[PDB]
């Protein structure tokens, strides 16, 4: 019980985690990219749950050998991924597939903190397709939040910089009222970088995001 | 017992997220303009830094009427004050006295903008109508990119928005209230949210937008 | 009841003085293999594993180079934090003075250092040797953090962005990771030259708090 002051009168910093920071084991996280591609993906989230609101970074890494083939992404790098940090509860809202939440603070209640709020993302949510084309162009997503970045690779890509846009999400099909968080990654080259989509690229060729942070409301 | 200085989080909200309200929160605009919004704020302070959203609804019927809003862009001015019950004349936006989720009664006091540290990067606002200042004659600013959602014609291309601390003139202390001015911008085919033929219940909505700011 | 060991505690440190009232001891590494003293002001809470801070730059044209122009170029500058510099001076290439802990125990600065695991393959090896200034178009990877500065009458600001990136000097004692800042000005046509030799010496730019975020240690 209390002290002082409460101990519930005090918010508590809740923390999990999605993925392998360490880029070890394999691309396995599903991203759906413009006109109905896809690529597999390797991937670490690590959010924070601070007030309500939520404080995360995510950090993605890719080869070309696991993207798609065909197209120019220097004329053309787009991909959606989905966080569903209640998959446990909710697996087909888990359409990106990543592994369980790790919670490093809070109960095994604590990835339900981590959906997004219900009030005020009520009419800022974009309902997605439970198939392989569920890629939305940010100019598509009911309202988002825009977050700068640039991500480091393989010598000729010759990246210019990069967006992360955010916007809660709901899946067609679920089994629970809650909000995921969908993510689309645009990612420029110069004229004379490496076309990450041709069959003359080797496998190897990557792409490295930082961790991006970004900020939504929780639960 | 070794707590003294274990930082709490505080936590206070102002507005009203269901959007069920009307639109009685006050935005200057550009040309000695004003539009009326609905809008619900977001406000943690952990470790001395305030880290919050905003969220901002809008309709053309709120809007003032004249112009073109694909031209111009959608561009108004807030002020969030949460010291406003001991400083009513600083909330020139009209919000309601904000609710402590988290803390005493003070807690507001620690969502006033850092003293020291906006001492030359603060705008002193005009006490009438026409406070609205625009982001290129603020004295230091941090943005923040958006883009909101709204009517299927409004063809929302980006929003940002500006945060930089102020001062009211015939104000009732030293505080530091937060102003705020967003710029929304609609692509060639959208919709004159200013004009008088617009439907009246044409919106937009942002989603919630976040920001930081260094707290009190 | 509660343990103050199962719950993560907001630290906070800080480096330079939020008052500019010391000087301009800061050294910024600027294009052209050029330099500049600054004044400033760093704010770090560490949350749950995420540092979240700012920083504010206070800069005179007369603590700043001569020679070019600030409008064609634009004013750029990079600097590094080093929040371990006690135990890694080698690595304190701006020359910051030791943290002061507002939240935490004398061994708290280290929870600032940036991620190892996360910044491995994303952050920059630093010239051991000079000057180190690094364009944002060439750190492996950044994340960008837009703002406008203010300053004095002419200058004319149109933006400013802030690229943050890890860093690492190989010669330092540890194997921590510091954290490097480019800054980019941008100015109108009709903006005041900051390297002009015309330009009082007391003409100055100020940046607000610019918020940023990276992964803590
Ligand atoms: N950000 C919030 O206000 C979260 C609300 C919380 N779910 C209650 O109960
Ligand atoms: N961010 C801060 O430094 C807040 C300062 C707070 N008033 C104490 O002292």
């Amino acid at each position: 019980l209390a002290l002082k002051v409460s101990p519930t009168q005090t918010p508590l910093t809740r923390i999990i985690s999605m993925g392998n920071n360490l880029f070890d084991s394999g691309y396995e996280i599903f991203a759906s990219c413009p006109q109905n591609k896809a690529a597999k993906v390797a991937g670490y989230v690590y959010l924070t749950s601070v007030g309500g609101l939520v404080h995360g970074t995510i950090q993605i890494k890719a080869t070309a050998g696991y993207w798609f083939t065909g197209g120019n992404s220097v004329q053309e790098i787009r991909f959606g991924l989905v966080l569903c940090p209640f998959s446990a509860r909710d697996p087909t809202a888990n359409l990106s597939g990543w592994p369980a939440p790790v919670v490093w603070s809070g109960d095994s209640n604590t990835p339900l903190y981590f959906a997004a709020n219900a009030i005020s993302y009520t009419n800022n949510r974009v309902n997605l397709a439970v198939t392989g084309n569920f890629y939305k162009e940010e100019t598509e997503l009911p309202g988002y939040t825009r977050h700068s970045f640039c991500p480091t690779g393989t010598t000729g890509m010759n990246f210019t910089g990069g967006n992360l846009y955010v916007c809660p999400c709901t899946v067609n099909t679920g089994a629970t009222t809650l909000n995921a968080i969908y993510m689309v990654f645009v990612i420029t080259q110069s004229a004379l970088g490496t076309n990450f989509f041709a069959s003359n690229t080797p496998p190897n060729t990557f792409f490295l995001t930082p961790p991006i942070p970004f900020t939504y409301v929780g639960a």
